[PDB]
């Protein structure tokens, strides 16, 4: 069973001036993305402080990189508070329609693509770098949901059926076929060490065969 949603107006076009728009400094997706994770962390983290069960799901808080050459995929996993189904289909826990609003006006009035992540969408600057965006996430309330987009307006929602999480989230970035660079160890270490060096959670970076 399949969904197919498509996207508020106001964040097809935020999709659409990330793809189009000329822009060099693409590697920001990676701090986006991680700090997304680190918000997730924090919130399980600060929920567990007065329920401690809220963790037999998981006590380990973390994040894990792992490029995959041969699927030419970049995996961004956390065992964060995860996302309902209304989460996923509610531009995955954004404000989406108000952050987008706020980004564009400050776009012609001195701002760059790389201060998204001040207005909350900074999850959508993964198409700078994917075709297409897989978020596997499981919430303690819900259950394991695939959200999966190619941008084009629209996106599916399916129950997933493949390797239970426990709980958090996964993004499995499908990059392009020009920014394979993004797989390289060399490559995300130097990302990694750039612009989330005081991540308050371990970043391990898994390397392939
Ligand atoms: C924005 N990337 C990292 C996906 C994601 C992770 C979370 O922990 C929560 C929401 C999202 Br979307």
């Amino acid at each position: 069973e399949v969904e197919t949603f498509a996207f508020q107006a106001e964040i097809a076009q935020l999709m659409s001036l990330i793809i189009n728009t000329f822009y060099s400094n693409k590697e920001i997706f990676l701090r986006e993305l991680i700090s997304n994770s680190s918000d997730a962390l924090d919130k399980i983290r600060y929920e567990s402080l007065t329920d401690p069960s809220k963790l037999d799901s998981g006590k380990e808080l973390h994040i894990n990189l792992i490029p995959n050459k041969q699927d030419r995929t970049l995996t961004i996993v956390d065992t964060g508070i995860g996302m309902t189904k209304a989460d996923l289909i509610n531009n995955l826990g954004t404000i989406a329609k108000s952050g987008t609003k706020a980004f564009m006006e400050a776009l012609q009035a001195g701002a760059d693509i790389s201060m998204i992540g001040q207005f909350g969408v900074g999850f959508y600057s993964a198409y700078l770098v994917a075709e297409k965006v897989t978020v596997i996430t499981k919430h303690n309330d819900d259950e394991q949901y695939a959200w999966e987009s190619s941008a084009g307006g629209s996106f599916t929602v399916r129950t997933d059926t493949g390797e239970p999480m426990g709980r958090g989230t996964k993004v499995i970035l499908h990059l392009k076929e020009d920014q394979t660079e993004y797989l390289e160890e060399r490559r995300i270490k130097e990302i990694v060490k750039k612009h989330s060096q005081f991540i308050g959670y371990p970043i391990t970076l898994f390397v392939e065969k």
